[PDB]
């Protein structure tokens, strides 16, 4: 869920998870358009990951899972079911993706009216 999303992102990367609440066209609730930069691409991939988990019968926003932060790396588990492993994998993936990025301040609170109706495929 959102609790673990924040935690995992914080674990691996250098910045407050707040930084991704509203960034580019994809970091934030929903998302559509051309991803603006590497960060936005990470969020696009993560949005896609969450869609796949919803399609698998999981609740990515709320469902709790266990994980550990070791040397700024996320280790997933232990899992009780497949949804916990799927969600941890999604969040681990975005945490790793974002940690390798430079933050572009100009995409913080980027206006939604500039984001295109069409998006890249998942
Ligand atoms: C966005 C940017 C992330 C980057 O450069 O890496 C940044 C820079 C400096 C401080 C913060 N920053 C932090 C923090 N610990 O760095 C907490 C916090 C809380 C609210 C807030 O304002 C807003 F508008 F971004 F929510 C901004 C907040 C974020
Ligand atoms: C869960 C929902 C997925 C949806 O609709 O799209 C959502 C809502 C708001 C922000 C994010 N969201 C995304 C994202 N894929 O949009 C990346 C990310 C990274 C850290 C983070 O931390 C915090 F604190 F903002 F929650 C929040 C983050 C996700
Ligand atoms: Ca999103």
């Amino acid at each position: 869920g959102i609790l673990e999303l924040a935690g995992t992102v914080g674990c691996v990367g250098p910045r407050t998870p707040i930084a991704y609440m509203k960034y580019g066209c994809f970091c934030g609730l929903g998302g559509h358009g051309q991803p603006r930069d590497a960060i936005d691409w990470c969020c696009h991939g993560h949005d896609c990951c969450y869609t796949r988990a919803e399609e698998a019968g999981c609740s990515p926003k709320t469902e709790r899972y266990s994980w550990q932060c070791v040397n700024q790396s996320v280790l997933c588990g232990p899992a009780e079911n497949k949804c916990q492993e799927l969600l941890c994998k999604c969040d681990q993936e975005i945490a790793n993706c974002l940690a390798q990025t430079e933050y572009n301040l100009k995409y913080l609170f980027y206006p939604q009216f500039l984001c295109e109706p069409d998006s890249p495929k998942c």
